[PDB]
């Protein structure tokens, strides 16, 4: 049982609180798609675990990789390479788009976010940083002073020289013109801002595909391209974290081939590693040339190790092997199409967005007023728990709460399906 | 051979250069104090990496916990609980000194800092931050903010609110009161400074026992008890960077054991992961207690991951069951020894510095003079692993260079005895 008087007491007396509010079960086995209690009871885990195991808890491939490097070569002092780390590099040069060569190898996304800050206002001597008001990258220095989605009260002051400009929500339009949200409108309005409170130090504009954190919100058509453009004419680089749609999720192996921009310095983490700390920069040879000119020094106890470098390969070369691209979009489809079933089930759905196995579900009071639901995203969370299913809701001023879906791009059919039916019933047993 | 086309291709052309300079091998495996090249050679590897792997490469245990969990429990989401999370935060409750109750599990020293330093804010409600000028926190954010060792230029403003302040330094003495090097009238003088410049927003002081980047400058007698006073007559924390002297390596479990002096909050983080990404704080429940009515969230994707902490917690067993902390004087006490015989042999060795297995040996020009040797420090290292023999050298403004001297804990007699052997031939050879 789940009940274990002492594994409780030094729960409660040995550990920080950091956030939310542990979940009262043990958790003693993990296997593809499941988590499994205590009492053995089988939880289907619709987030990855914290949306990084791409595929599968345990999976075999890289329970063997694991094993053959932890043996052989584990972790070595800064200078020294090693094979994984050049075929993990070399790797990513080639399948991220042209203009993508030279990568970093690090642990986490707020390193590489960090890193890649660091090169940017390096290389272009300034130091201003712009993000979305919405965004998450992070809670480490710089990558949180980026961060605007959660953790800016009560810390005192952010980074010197940090803006940030609404992010584009289709769901909840507030910038008209002529009748329409127009959404380019409102980047040209939010960057005259910018301009008039800028101290001429414009370095680089942060931003995710697809605000994971901030609602599961996804930047419009021709958005993507609009802001290169705003960054081009101001000399700044454009950074883009694909910490959660990297690596297949979205239904291209980045988001950004969809949109066909291709960003200055791409910066990949949760799902590179697939649940093992491995993090990444791609910059182009251009860039890395200069930061090398100019003495660019980024050092971390884990860079370029052996072990991690091994896993993100054994990694790519699953997905790109089983065609898990491929798969995003159509179990994409099938829960996509579930979830509008749902809708039509449901008064409380108000929205389905999302791409491939990035989906979000946004609750509301009521479909027309588009008021935000009180207290029942938090009902049905419950439910589904108790029903076997693992789901994470955020809640942001000003929205709906909102269900972050992501299941691994292994995700089969059934379980696809025995999600949907958990959903409905959790969400029918909570009104 | 180490001198393969494909792989320096590639490595010339795809990886980001981060600081330093690649060495010209290609490490092929790794075991026990040694990593060995393509052609087979055994190197030496008197660095345990970047001064993290504690129990040597690859060793059994750990490849065998590493093994078990791989395929057994990976990565969960953040809420879910497992026995090795529970049972790591209490196994460092429960080994650190009294007052260190509750632990938080991360994944690197920068985490672990800005958690630290996070939480101090919050708890305290004031935000300037106060460390050494010859410190080494990290890369990220405020970690970042808190270092002074090297980082500072070209990448704009660092942190609002960030003061440093001399560290004590023994061999190359400052500050003189009645005729003899007062460190404590050093402290008391440059904490004057720092109520001058404050904003009356004093939340912490952060620190290393063993200043490691900065040239293995040991805090001296009375020191530690001495800023600890500093520190609550302000209202301020001590935050406890222990990334490189805790698991033992100065001779004690950490090193604040030996000054008898706790921190508010303890960091860990090389040592402890043993060479894999892991990281903690731990600080007691008081101030646990009040940073979670206060609402503190820190939120990474690998906090509370069970892999990791099933490492963690190995690591700590076999230092235990092994007694190497003992075996960290016993070593260390023979490798010092080595290092003064060396000394007495040649005049450009004008200071053996540090404890236990973590060890600094300062280049000079000559020994009276005291003047940093030009260009030596730089022969000595290439001559060392041409012999065979990993060091690492670090040169600060004002200093002679620094060779890091920190074995595995795990390193053998002979094996100390042959890096003395070819470091004594190193030297000779680079005269
Ligand atoms: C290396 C180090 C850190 C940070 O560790 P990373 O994993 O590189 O972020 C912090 N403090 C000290 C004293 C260190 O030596
Ligand atoms: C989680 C996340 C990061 C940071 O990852 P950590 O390992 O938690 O430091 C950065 N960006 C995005 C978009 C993320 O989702
Ligand atoms: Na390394
Ligand atoms: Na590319
Ligand atoms: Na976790
Ligand atoms: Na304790």
């Amino acid at each position: 049982l789940n009940d274990d008087a002492t594994f409780w007491r030094n729960a409660r007396h040995h550990l920080v609180r950091y956030g939310g509010t542990f979940e009262p079960m043990i958790i003693e086995r993990a296997k593809g798609s499941f988590v499994y209690d205590a009492d053995g009871r089988a939880i289907l885990d619709f987030t990855s675990g914290q949306m990084s195991a791409v595929l599968g808890h345990c999976h075999p491939e890289i329970v063997s990789v694991i094993g053959e490097y932890a043996g052989k070569l584990d972790h070595l002092f800064s200078e020294m390479l090693s094979r994984p780390v050049v075929d993990l590099a070399t790797r990513l040069a080639n399948i991220t788009p042209p203009g993508l060569d030279r990568a970093l190898l690090l642990s986490t996304g707020a390193e590489s976010n960090e890193a890649a800050i660091r090169m940017a206002k390096l290389v272009t001597g300034k130091y201003e940083i712009v993000g979305f008001a919405q965004s998450w990258h992070g809670m480490t220095g710089a990558a949180a002073s980026a961060t605007y989605s959660a953790g800016r009260k009560g810390v005192g002051p952010a980074a010197v020289g940090s803006f940030a400009i609404p992010a584009p929500f289709t769901y909840r339009p507030r910038f008209e013109r002529n009748g329409a949200y127009d959404y380019l409108a409102e980047l040209d309005y939010a960057f005259d801002l910018i301009d008039r409170q800028s101290s001429g130090n414009l370095a680089a504009f942060i931003a995710e595909p697809i605000l994971s954190s901030g609602g599961i919100i996804e930047l419009p058509d021709g958005y993507m391209a609009a802001l290169k453009r705003k960054c081009e004419a101001r000399g700044m680089l454009l950074i883009l974290d694909e910490a959660q749609t990297g690596v297949g999720r979205t239904g291209t192996m980045f988001a950004c081939q969809r949109d066909g921009v291709t960003p200055d310095i791409l910066t990949l983490s949760k799902t590179l590693g697939a649940g093992l700390p491995l993090a990444a920069i791609v910059t182009s040879a251009a860039i890395e040339e200069r930061a090398h000119e100019l003495g660019y020094l980024f050092y971390t106890t884990h860079v370029s190790d052996p072990l991690p470098a091994a896993v993100g390969l054994r990694v790519l070369d699953v997905v790109q092997r089983d065609g898990l691209v491929a798969r995003a979009n159509v179990m994409g489809d099938r829960l996509r199409r579930g979830l509008l079933d749902l809708m039509e089930r449901f008064d409380c759905i108000g929205d389905v967005r999302g791409r491939g196995l990035l989906l979000g579900v946004e609750i509301v009071k009521d479909r027309r007023t588009k008021e935000p639901a009180d207290g029942l995203g938090a009902k049905i969370t419950r439910e589904c728990m108790n029903l076997g299913l693992s789901m994470n809701i955020v809640q942001l001023p000003g929205m709906g709460g909102v269900f972050r879906i992501a299941p691994p791009l292994t995700v089969s059919e059934d379980e696809i399906d025995l999600g949907l039916s958990l959903l409905g019933q959790a969400i029918e047993r909570a009104l």
